[PDB]
């Protein structure tokens, strides 16, 4: 049917030419909660909004400040690889996390004492990569589709600083002085960048480890996320990585939701900092509580992109009838949360009986335990 | 069917869930003209991804800077209003210009000399309220849709001065003092803003005009756009409304396009600041060239906000079977457009074969009249 | 006695050391009215909170964006001349505007076209140096005291260029080889600025005057506002200088208000810039409204300065016994204000009951005619 | 008496109307020390000079950014709780210290692993709530009224996020699934934020404490300031308390600091951070030297803010008869202090000589141990 | 030879007025590289571009923000001491390293818990004073020339907080109340700043050493950069000195290079943070590579302060017959590098070969051994 912007006595049909799949798509923007209030910053964005970059080899779009102005500290890339094609050999300013949706694919990092990690990574793992350390990604035999964000919200995928594209912007007779080669032996290097390219599948990962004088790295760069134990509620799970597991995940904590069908991540909010959201799979909607009396209701699906600024109050309802899989990413050394329920569960029962006027029959339902994601009865 | 983000040899099918809806919407960015390079702000904003405000009476919706980052000049209101119904009595520090897409309004405007003027405007018509003089709105028995636009990128319509509020948050004593009554003859004031309520349908403009001993506003603060003759070219229209001809419209240009089927708003720039779009109807697309080898190629459809930043190559096509309807607004005193083909037409024939590599088969084509909307042959 | 911070059923003593002369000056700040609501930025601040730089022949002390940071645009100094003292002459960057509270002064300003004027100020008179020209002030038999405004917040009066200042800053030579003279005829140059200095009053007026080849300066530096017909209402007059009437004062629009004892400057705002006020005697009281629901109120008394950003809603009321005299002061080439009362009356009778519950007894006291000072009766 | 600016033969009398009360404040900004020079932002500014917000059960007022703009970093709030008044449970993205000036107070706070610490804090107690961690205050029987310091200038009290807030802006059907209960269960919830409301006073402290799965906080947050040992000198004391003693306090350090008629806080700098003061009771003067020549000097009583930026060298002197007594805060994990005695005393006798152009005499007089509060002989 | 704007076909003479000394010290610009490409800020100041503020005892120059203004976090002062001459007693803001280019001086520094350092500084030593400590320099009879770096870009050595000048400007009763004298005892301060002053020669650093009840300092503020053991390569040396091994260097990490004829600091790049440079002697070139295709190069010689933006590609190439010799530059905890050389050694050659277009001949030359500075066969 057609969806109109009527609640109640409030609103009224639309009278001019208008986005009807859109609307379909917002319910909840189209029309809002009652509750919902004020002017609040858009907190919402999709990646089929954006231009993609193709390749021979695959491609990536992007959703950064310029698309999604309130996310200032964190920006994101979607790329995608076909079998053996290569990300060159590049290196920026910006930690990169990453987390592997479909396929897998082969990593090289190499640190600043010379020591290199190569390792494969597929669904459900992670990768992370200090900041300036340079480092490849190449697909393997299913291809590779993978979502990387950036600890700077102003990056762009097309400005990485790439291994073909600095040489070929050196003096040829200071590559040759550098590696103690002639001019002649170097004459055939790229004239321009290749940034994806396609490449023949890589042989097996053990024949490519690469031994060296100056040792092991110290913690590894990749994580399998899903193989850890969730925290376990009724309506979902929350898988965990941050600094103080993932070791090398310094700027960037992580947490993969699933939200079953009639189940929400629970009222909560983050103390440490803003959280930035991309939404796997399903269908979502969450009100982000701004203080003063401020609040507005996103919906968001499959490829979109949200954000909580820092301390904000909020909850992510799963409203479809297939799981809701998403994703809440931190610029922090740690992942932390607050949940409305424990808090309360935490204090005098006729002090909160005092806030909320409500009774014991309220109070009684708290838990002191926390349970991230919750199921309706 | 299901579009694949493949041009040739470059790109690959997508492997993650994904938008399919909102990817049909946008082919030209899916698929980018080979065209396209480098990055690009985000030119693009739909009205259906933002939060409507439903009052009793209508509805209001906004896309401003913290939606479309890049138009930091330019904000605007989509607004509805039911028969009879008013948008309250307010001002703001903004100039508000307005198209009235459809139905019929009266306003209402009273100036920093105590004139007034009061209008019926009708579709095709608009307004033009200059910085902090206050006015209101009330739809006629058609009701009334249309888009506001306001000369800050970063203005909300939640924020307006209105005049119950300003009451409501005035001291009694000093109200009373002010008009020389008494407490109690003001006791019945709202307590808080109207904003947009219900009313009984007006009777006729000419019972409603307010004679005053400080004369008549020496320009009016509408104007009748589709009443005058438009620029005809081959593929469609333009009307121009600028301060040359709706002489109070001083911070606002605007032009209404319309592109027929297998036509497009031809190759230009403006040469004096930046275009903001709004779609009233039909499907386009527009590559903005952003020097230096930049480029990308947008999508738009009803109901979606555009932008090209001041002096900046572009052209609108229309890519659908619709007219093409669009409106180019400029916050300047004047409209001002260069054209690819009448500069080119208006330069040696030999001085622009040496540039573009061509012959006189091509200079041959030039014309010298400037035709805003060309026909595909 | 001693005032409390309660009014009705709210707020509590005072339990902690305080300030209770400030707290007898700011009854409507320790017990706001009712009506206030939310964080409104200072708009209020005494000269006597600053620092006084005394000099042989008199003293100065500012407010300024460092003091009073809403008040970007424009900044103030306080400045008083002993009989003869000389305020050195100067330059800079900004324009400055001034108003003569007591006694008398002779200025001289140059021109770029190297047309002088001079001219003596008396008590109610204006001048108005533009941007960058050099000028003196030089206070006659009475001395002088004098309120200067300039138009940038961040001006500082001991940032001037002073004459002395730029000569002890040259090498001699080229000061000899620029006028034609020895450096041995120059070696009597003070080594620093005078800034304020004594000397001997001057003769008369007359006989200052300077004749030159490059004729009379177009248009007077000086005005006199208080022998201007003010606008008379029933609680008072102000007397409006802006660029229509002192023709030189670009950037300064001014009105000097009197508000008798129990009288206000009416409901209002203006629709084109911030105002910014001097108090030079009595006691007021102003809200300022400033949109969304948001109002906070102030106390002036002598000496103070005080704020209203653009287009908010204001009064300012008389709480004293003696006539409340101030300044209104804006950064543009007119001033320009709407009425509450007037805008209302203004418009169709059954509108203004539709917004505001009130029957045509409340609209029958309406008044076309613009009335800035109103009296309580 | 009728204090004047003037200083032996430099100033002159006040002609115009003035504020003799401010002027007795400020003998030393009226008639600023010859020692001072150029100019310095203003680095005083009262509570007395605030709006306060009264409620059922107290009051706040606050000096932030936009009343003092020097102070970037730090803003401040005077709270009262009348006895068993309730400032509601609530938190914000600023970290938040306080001392208890007058009674006591019951506070809870509830950290991200749900483990949950109620005390009791009185006059000299201190407590310290980190970024994002919810928390309330409830006074005893005595009522209370305490400073709050929050680690940004930005901060308004107004714009907390209250529990009450959060909910009445949160769909009913969300908080119901939240829960596990039904909307008719939670239709007594409140419509809008309480923020201070009165309530019966609390039962013992030992009743209230609640057990919980998640064990005891790891650091108490609260401390009791003035059951410590101070540094003792011969004119007052100095309570020191950052994250060295009280651990949790990680971006806040405190001094408070007593001070007898006769003495003063002596000649020193901070080396870390700027300093936001806060004046308890009695009457001070302190110059700030700004470098490059620069200083001014200001007074301050019970009620007011001052601030001395970034290593800017200061004394506050007591310029009354009753103590002085001032807190010194910083946004940093400890307090440090240079003094100058003891700099100057760590130094070669003849080197210090070779500067100050004084003899033995004065080197003599040099303390190798620092006595941050010196009496006068 | 006059030099000329041609390489080979591009290019002409120059036809108009020019510095020709200028252009033959720069060849690299007049004539850059056909692989520089793009707009790519300056990288490259001379301090012989700079005002000498000479005093009684010595001179010093700077290259701040303001000369320089990619350097945002990083300023410099070429100081110079006669011998004996001290740089007065002072403090700032800023830390400040230092490097001793010529001669010797004593430095003093005396801490926050009143600990004195004292100790003589030779060539090829560095020194380090954490933000705001208090300290001194006097040249011993040698006189002293040496290279000063703060970790602001903003700072000027003519800001600094003097000793004298602190006590200028406090009144001198509160300098006798602090120190326990009398106003006579004091009169002979000086009225104004000395900065720099000539002096007699110190005695023997051991007469100097300061006993106190304090202790002494855990961590010594000068460092003999010079005595290290240097990473050697083949074409020159690199001496290391950071937070890791001059400990108290916080803020600053450092190398000093030397490069022979006919060898290069290798291609590589800093993944912490911008580099800043000093040429001491010698002439060089640097390409840096900026990313997105654009590359400029720089030429240098002693006096010459460069730059390389965070994560640049770089080189430094000697241009001359004599060693040229740098100092490496960072606001950081450490120094870290990438050799270009290095990573690809340790990466599988044929993924390497993928990349390069190049075979085996190739990537057998690589070494996992970083060598800083490679020498041309
Ligand atoms: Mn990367
Ligand atoms: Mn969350
Ligand atoms: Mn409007
Ligand atoms: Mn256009
Ligand atoms: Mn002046
Ligand atoms: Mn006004
Ligand atoms: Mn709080
Ligand atoms: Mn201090
Ligand atoms: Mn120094
Ligand atoms: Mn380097």
């Amino acid at each position: 049917d057609i969806p109109q912007p009527i609640r109640g006595d409030k609103g009224a049909t639309v009278k001019i030419p208008r986005n009807i799949e859109r609307d379909r798509q917002n319910p909840d923007m189209l029309v809002p909660p009652e509750t919902d209030h004020g002017t609040v910053s858009n907190m919402k964005f999709s990646f089929s909004d954006t231009h993609n970059r193709l390749e021979k080899g695959g491609y990536a779009r992007e959703v950064t400040v310029r698309e999604l102005p309130i996310s200032e500290n964190l920006a994101s890339v979607n790329m995608r690889l076909k079998p053996g094609a290569i990300r060159e050999l590049h290196w920026h300013k910006e930690a990169e996390w990453a987390y592997m949706i479909y396929g897998s694919a082969r990593v090289t990092i190499v640190d600043e004492k010379g020591r290199s990690f190569i390792d494969d990574v597929g669904e459900g793992d992670l990768w992370y990569f200090p900041s300036g350390l340079p480092h490849s990604i190449q697909a393997l035999e299913e291809g590779a589709e993978f979502l990387l964000v950036f600890d700077d919200g102003s990056f762009s995928e097309n400005s990485t600083f790439q291994l073909t594209d600095w040489l070929a912007h050196t003096p040829k007779e200071v590559i040759a002085a550098n590696f103690g080669v002639t001019k002649e032996e170097i004459s055939n290097l790229p004239g321009k960048e290749k940034y994806i390219f396609e490449n023949q599948l890589p042989g097996s990962l053990k024949d490519d480890i690469v031994e060296g004088p100056n040792g092991e790295v110290p913690y590894p760069f990749t994580y399998r996320l899903l193989e850890q134990e969730p925290i376990e509620s009724e309506g979902g799970k929350v898988y965990i990585a941050d600094s103080t597991n993932f070791k090398v995940s310094k700027t960037i904590a992580s947490a993969l939701v699933t939200v079953e069908p009639g189940a929400m991540r629970e009222l909560h909010w983050h103390p440490n900092t803003h959280e930035w959201q991309y939404y796997i799979s399903g269908k979502a909607r969450m009100t982000v509580f701004a203080s003063d009396g401020h609040a507005r209701t996103f919906n968001y699906q499959a490829g979109d992109v949200g954000y909580v600024p820092f301390a904000m109050g909020h909850y992510v309802e799963n409203i479809g009838d297939e799981p809701l899989v998403f994703l809440e990413i931190f610029k922090d050394d740690h992942y932390a949360d607050v949940s409305l329920n424990q808090w309360l569960a935490m204090l005098p029962e006729t002090f909160v009986q005092a806030h909320l006027d409500l009774g014991k029959d309220f109070t009684d339902v708290l838990s002191k335990e926390k349970h991230p994601v919750v199921k309706k009865k």
